[PDB]
């Protein structure tokens, strides 16, 4: 009864009043590629109460091994068009995040479970939020309907997926021409270090130029400075 | 991102763009009670696009005399909706809505010993057979079909909890919405005419036959033709 259009994202969903995780459901049950796991709100959601967009996409790209990394970056940029078509600008903050004017509006997990690969996308629509954190309610100043936002969101994704499927490497100068850049971040852990955000590389490796000429690639928890 | 408020039927809901058969789904697969199984068409149902197509998972826990009264829950489910709707549609015992005695509605219930599959079919706006009708050909206009889907899923919810504490209750409910007092023709074994009095406290619809003679008609391998 939804009349979703697509070709493989959105053939069948399956919707949950509630569940612990749509990630783990959709990585421990056998579904079809395309298949979408979504709820009103995640008991358990890892990197999710209700008014937000909770959902699981089940992919299975028979792609090489090294772009196996980009489905993170498909995720996020189906976010961010699907914001834009709501008259906000959404920036990704490498390399599962979505930002609004610095505040977390969405956040992306990819798991490979086994053969078939798990893209999971929480994004924040009427739900409250962390200090810190918004939503398109709170950009908006109004509810926005979250079948809309689903709807939009699953067409930008099907679009992005079928063309990752024939040309992989076309999804990278998206996240380029959309991720925050030309910035100070430090890369949090043992070896810590901070630097200049200058690109994402051919892999979707972060490249940062330290203050003394050193570039690293990274490819983790990042912190703007 | 639904919103379902039910406390069973839609607890979880499974969307497909296209399926066989939305209760052979339900039967095969192992599915938890109240999931409903909805698709956009069914290729062998075909139940074209426009329509709402569904089936619902149940494990009524009431003795198996009451089993055969779930094809109500459907019937009167779906007669609300089309009353929510301003729509006059009115029960075909035992298993379909007629509105102006044109088929809007179908009402399937397959059982294999604990789980049971409740399958409904309503004509939205697709496209239908003749002598057949559809929401959007009474109301001269498209009919959004999610509005009409939780619509129904409310109204079947209600009455399946309810139905689990007094079973007898739908009865109720079906001769307040039936097509009675009418002649009709039962095909059978030895068909046979009469006019279609009420539905006993079994759901058995009782016929008196011109001789007088009453007989009471139990659904199954029989089907129900008005003159």
């Amino acid at each position: 009864m939804l009349g979703l259009k697509t070709s493989i994202i959105g053939r069948r969903v399956i919707y949950f009043q509630e569940i612990t995780s749509t990630n783990e459901f959709a990585k421990t049950s056998y579904l079809e590629e395309g298949t979408v796991i979504v709820a009103d709100k995640q008991t358990m959601g890892h990197g999710s109460p209700e008014g937000g967009l909770w959902l699981s996409i089940v992919l299975s790209p028979k792609v090489p091994q090294k772009d196996l990394p980009k489905i993170v970056f498909l995720g996020a940029v189906g976010v961010v068009e699907t914001l834009k078509e709501f008259s906000i600008d959404g920036r990704i903050k490498w390399p599962n995040a979505v930002l609004v004017n610095y505040k977390k509006i969405a956040g992306v997990l990819v798991e490979g479970k086994g053969d078939k690969i798990v893209l999971g996308i929480g994004l924040n629509v009427n739900n409250k939020v962390p200090n810190g954190a918004t939503s398109m309610k709170l950009e908006l100043g109004s509810e926005v309907p979250l079948l809309s936002v689903f709807r939009s969101l699953i067409t930008n994704l099907d679009r992005l997926y079928l063309n990752f499927l024939k040309n992989p490497m076309d999804i990278l100068n998206l996240v380029r021409d959309n991720m925050i850049l030309g910035v100070r971040v430090k890369i949090l852990g043992d070896g810590s270090f901070e630097g200049i955000a200058e690109d994402i590389d051919d892999f979707g490796r972060l490249i940062i130029r330290l203050d003394s000429g050193e570039v690293k690639k990274v490819i983790v928890s990042l912190r703007f400075l």
